[PDB]
Formats: structure tokens, sequence, C-alpha cells
């Protein structure tokens, strides 16, 4: 019995998606990264149920981070500001003052979703809601359709602050807004989302394929060198460096081709793809999207 899936038509529907959450032990065949330390479990539930909780229309609830988060924080934040001049894309180091004006980004304060949803809104029309940790990449996806950026709270476990096999919240701020915040990439994210509205689970997956080796791990061509744009490279400080020091396979941005690869979780990637500018990724992935 085949049916089209559910899926949102306006930006409240999200409500019925945001809590739709992957979890280890059930439909994640992995460990919880700090799953042993007891006082970092409870910890990330108090997180999960301020995501759970939370509905279209609230304001995203302000947390008072503990000293540790936000040591981890400005850890992060610092030596990654080292490497931004060096790996990171035109559009990213454009957008990154900005932030540090009016969201707050410093090396001892960690900015709330609610101040960067307010200011995405205004740039972009991009806003923020909170979520446990994964969704499903059609969930995940479809609220791009709304530009609405689906972002975990909590801080990644102190024991790695270089890089961690799940996303966290330094990941979202640092790795995604800065990007969301440029019209031209906010709109390279829209189209992904409203091409996977309601689609077959191949082009979903051939979309959430292609998204991963741009959005979340894409390099750029810029003045006849290589640079960053992924979110998941511009949050490692140890993968960031990684995908500039020649140590990894690049093949160009060719969506036919680049759907085909697998996404690699808890290690750094095998290959990186790298695209023209984000007109061109746009460009490339609006004739795909016709043929799938
Ligand atoms: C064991 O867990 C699993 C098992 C199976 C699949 C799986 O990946 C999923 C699951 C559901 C949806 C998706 N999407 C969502 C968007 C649309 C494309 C598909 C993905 C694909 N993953 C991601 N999009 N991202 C990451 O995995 C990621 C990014 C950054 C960092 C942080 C970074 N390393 C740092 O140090 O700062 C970590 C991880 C995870
Ligand atoms: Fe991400």
């Amino acid at each position: 019995m085949e049916t089209v899936p559910w899926f949102p038509k306006k930006i409240s529907d999200l409500d019925h998606c945001a809590n739709r959450v992957l979890m280890y032990g059930s439909e994640l065949d992995a460990d919880h990264p700090g799953f042993k330390d007891n006082v970092y479990r409870k910890r990330r539930k108090y997180f999960a149920d301020l995501a759970m909780n939370y509905k279209h229309g609230d304001p995203i609830p302000k947390v008072e981070f503990t000293e540790e988060e936000i040591k981890t924080w400005g850890t992060v934040f610092q030596e990654l500001n080292k490497l931004y001049p060096t790996h990171a894309c035109r559009e990213y180091l454009k957008n990154l003052p900005l932030l540090s004006k009016y969201c707050g980004y410093r090396e001892d304060n960690i900015p709330q979703l609610e101040d960067v949803s307010n200011f995405l809104k205004e740039r972009t029309g991009f806003s923020i809601r909170p979520v446990a940790g994964y969704l499903s990449p059609r969930d995940f996806l479809s609220g791009l359709a709304f530009r609405v950026f689906h972002c975990t709270q909590y801080v990644r476990h102190s024991s790695d602050p270089f890089y961690t096999p799940e996303p966290d919240t330094c990941h979202e701020l640092l790795g995604h807004v800065p990007l969301l915040a440029e019209p031209s990439f906010a709109q390279f994210s829209q189209e992904i989302g409203l091409a996977s509205l309601g689609a077959s689970e191949e082009a979903v997956q051939k979309l959430a394929t292609c998204y991963f080796f741009t959005v979340e791990f894409g390099l750029c061509k810029q003045d006849g060198q290589l640079r960053v744009f992924g979110a998941g490279l511009l949050s490692s400080i140890s993968e960031l460096k990684h995908a500039l020091s020649g140590h990894a396979k690049v093949k160009p941005f060719d969506p036919k081709i680049t759907c085909k690869q697998e996404c690699l979780i808890t290690t750094f990637q095998d290959v990186y793809f790298v695209s023209e500018s984000f007109e061109d990724a746009k460009e490339k992935m609006r004739e795909f999207t016709k043929t799938i």
C-alpha cells in the first residue's frame, strides 16, 4: 500500500514533526557521547525536555549555561576563530562580526537561540526552533521549506572540544547560523527543503546526501583556492584543519554523483565535494530536482 507521506503545510505544522527525535538505543545504533557520565546525562535530559515542550510561537527558552559548558564554548570559539580567516569562505567571514555585535557571540558567553532566531528573521527570514536531537532527513529538510532550522541547545561533552560525533549547539551557532544569515545560502537551503516536501523516499535520500556534502561538509572554490562552507567543518577545530590539509580526497560537486556518496558518521569524511559558488550549487540543484 503506497501513500504520499504526511508533510507540513504551514510553519506551525512543524509542531507535528519536531518531537520525532531519533534516539540512541532505538533508531540510532550508537552510544550516547557522555552516556557513562551521570551528570552529563542528567543535564542532557534538561535540554531534551525544553525542546520537547516547545511549540511554534513560543519564545525559545533561555538557558543558564554551566561554567563548564561556557568554558567548552570558549575553547571552541577561541580556537575556531584563529582558523576562520584562512579556512572559512568569504560569505561566512562577512556575517560573523554581525553575530558578535547583535547576538552576544563572545568567548565568555553562549548566544541564546531566541536572540539568534530574531537576528535571522530580520536578515533572511530564517528562524530557529529548538530540537532534542536528530530528526529524520525528511523531517529536518521539511523545516527548511519554511526557513526553519531545527537547532540543538546543549553543549558537547568537555572530554573532546575539538570534534564531536553528534551535533551540539556550538555546531548550530558557529557552523550553521552565519551562513543562514546570507541571502543566497538561505535561498539554497530553502530550495532543498521545498524539493523534499512530500517527495519519494529515494528523492529525500538524494536531497539529504546533497545537503550533507554542501551545507554540512561542503568546500568551495574562491580566487583559485579551496575554502570551507560546511557547518560540520566550521564547528570542528580538528576537522576544519583536516579539510584543507590535503589529507582528504575531493571531488567536484555534481548532484547526480554526489547523491550516491556515503555520509560518514562518527569520523572525518573520506571525501569532500567542491562547489564553485553558492549560486552554482543552487543552479545545479535546480537542474537535479527536475529529475527526481
Ligand atoms: C549515529 O547517528 C547517526 C546514524 C545515522 C545517520 C546519522 O545522520 C543523520 C541522521 C538524521 C538526519 C541527518 N541529516 C540531517 C540534515 C539533512 C541531511 C541528513 C543525518 C546526517 N547527519 C548530519 N546532517 N550531520 C551530522 O551527522 C553531524 C554534523 C555535525 C557534527 C558536529 C561536528 N562533527 C563537530 O565536531 O562540530 C556531528 C554530526 C546519524
Ligand atoms: Fe548540522
